[PDB]
């Protein structure tokens, strides 16, 4: 069985465990959304039935982007919500908390151990999209008009993104904005440059001001400039953190261990409190609540606005917030972003190891490695920060792979940092293949 940190029968008892855990937290009201996945329409029935056979009062918001289901769970009567999505699958909020780790296992263990509530629940249809759409239109303040290419990769974002962007005061060139679970074009994953090539060509050919790309369910956004430069989430956060801290002195801003060190200095320089944390949407949201942070972001493309918003990751709202800021600058999006400091960085580096060894390699490094003049963070793998650059090694959670990133202000410092990591991996196992 798959229960991280799948057919009809699986769906029913997942809905059953969720309902039970929601009720145990004193929350009978649960919202339920699905993405564009082909199995969706049918499979949410089983999820809803699981919930109803608990006594839950379900708000069925139909086919929505993931952050619209999060919105529902913030705005409707109940603080519980379930999103059917395969990035179907499940993103779960119970009594305000986005579940993770030993919480999803606490659900599965209800399945096996038969620890489940029983009752006669309720289903209610709710049309949340117009309220979500209006909520954003009312708060966003666009100045100049902008031409934007929008790539939805045939995911569920095309139900609201091109429309909302047009409504914000934009001319939209849609790309693959028809909801199609078959994903007949590139799969909707703006993290991979390959998935951005159609968008880059389209931005250039149509002389647009910006290109935007959404993932399948809309909780991630990718950004390209009017000249086709891909703007990574860490550089995007630089722009957002500047704006957010400008109205909120001392505000905490969270980012993950893969983000450029430049973001630490930048946030501090504007009077904010930078907070480096672990990877993963659940872990970020949790830290945001713990710290009262106004903004967070992750290298995978999840951006979390609490300021003027609700604090969940929302690719569509983040697009809006981006459009708001760029519309207030006379410069093209290319120059707004290029004005920020830049360093030499590598792409992510993968080393295929084995499932047996991956975590042990990292623990060996945490125990045995020597790092010279370096600040060590072991929040998530081993990250070492030097005055002139930094390096990261972590174990992939889903694949038997070590993941590395390096950044430095110079070509040489890059080498000098890369060299240290190579040596420290070799001290763990001299046979390990270090492809850098
Ligand atoms: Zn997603």
């Amino acid at each position: 069985s798959i229960f991280r940190a799948l057919t009809a029968e699986t769906a029913y008892w997942i809905g059953r465990a969720i309902g039970s855990e929601s009720l145990a937290r004193g929350e009978p009201c649960v919202a339920v959304g699905r993405d564009g996945r082909l199995s969706g329409p049918e499979l949410v029935k089983q999820l809803i039935q699981g919930l109803v056979d608990c006594g839950c009062q379900v708000s069925d918001v139909g086919m929505v982007p993931t952050p619209v289901l999060y919105y529902a769970a913030n705005v409707l009567e109940g603080k519980s919500g379930v999103m059917l999505t395969g990035c179907n699958g499940f993103k779960i909020v119970v009594a305000g908390e986005t579940l993770a780790n030993e919480q999803i296992q606490a659900l599965r263990e209800r399945i096996e151990k038969n620890d489940l509530a029983s009752g006669v629940g309720s289903v209610e249809q709710v049309d949340i999209l117009p309220r979500y759409f209006k909520q954003i239109r009312d708060d966003i303040a666009m100045a100049k008009p902008m031409k934007v290419v929008v790539d939805c990769g045939n995911g569920v974002a095309g139900v609201i993104a091109p429309q909302l962007i047009e409504a914000l005061g934009c001319s939209v060139i849609p790309l693959y904005c028809e909801v199609d679970g078959n994903f007949p074009n590139h799969h909707p994953d703006p993290g991979k440059p390959e998935n951005l090539k159609d968008l880059i060509a389209k931005v250039k050919a149509e002389n647009a001001d910006l290109g935007l790309a959404f993932d399948g369910d809309g909780d991630r956004v990718g950004v390209v400039t009017n000249t086709g430069t891909i703007i990574y989430p860490d550089r995007l956060l630089m722009l957002f953190a500047k704006d957010v801290v400008s109205r909120n002195p001392g505000a905490d801003i969270i980012f993950d261990v893969k983000c450029t060190r430049r973001l630490i200095a930048l946030i501090s320089g504007y009077g904010g409190r930078p907070v480096m944390w672990k990877t993963g949407h659940s872990l970020i949201k949790k830290k945001m609540k713990e710290t009262g942070a106004l903004l967070a972001g992750e290298m995978s493309g999840h951006v979390f606005f609490k300021e003027r918003w609700f604090g969940f990751d929302d690719g569509i709202y983040s697009a809006a917030r981006l459009l708001e800021i760029l519309s207030q600058d006379q410069r093209d999006s290319e120059h707004v972003f290029s004005a920020f400091p830049s360093d030499i960085s590598t792409p992510e580096i993968n080393i295929t190891v084995t499932e047996d060894s991956k975590f042990a390699i990292i623990e060996a490094l945490q125990r045995d490695a020597q790092w010279g003049e370096g600040n060590i963070t072991t929040l998530d793998g081993v990250r070492v920060d030097y005055p002139k650059g930094w390096g990261l090694v972590r174990a992939s959670n889903t694949t038997p792979v070590l993941v590395l990133r390096f950044e430095a202000d110079t070509e040489e410092e890059l080498e000098r940092i890369k060299t240290v990591f190579r040596n420290q991996l070799k001290a763990v196992d001299s046979s390990l293949p270090v492809p850098f």
